[PDB]
């Protein structure tokens, strides 16, 4: 999912409304998150993901992992707080042109 600058920003403001819909453990990136974040981009395109307790490097393994398998684009990352977004088939949010 390419975005252009504007669209990301767009989706950056829009959640900042939001609270995160798939938080990860110790575990990481097991098959059971990775189908909460297929449920959770099908139902709501703009989702929050909570990964707390990770540092830079084990932070950006989940990320490149998420990006790979779910082909979301990144948003935002903040601290703990991935932003990511996939379209729906049915748009939910109206993303800007």
């Amino acid at each position: 999912t390419t975005l252009s600058t504007k669209q990301k920003q767009f989706l950056k403001g829009l959640a900042h409304h939001l609270n995160p819909v798939v938080m990860l453990g110790g575990n990481g990136l097991t098959e059971g998150v990775l189908a909460e974040i297929e449920n959770a981009l099908n139902h709501h395109e703009l989702i929050k993901v909570k990964v707390a307790g990770a540092d830079r490097e084990t932070k950006q393994l989940i990320i490149n992992a998420i990006v790979r398998e779910t082909k979301a684009a990144q948003v935002q990352t903040i601290g703990h707080i991935l932003v990511l977004y996939r379209p729906s088939e049915e748009a939910k949010i109206q993303l800007p042109r």
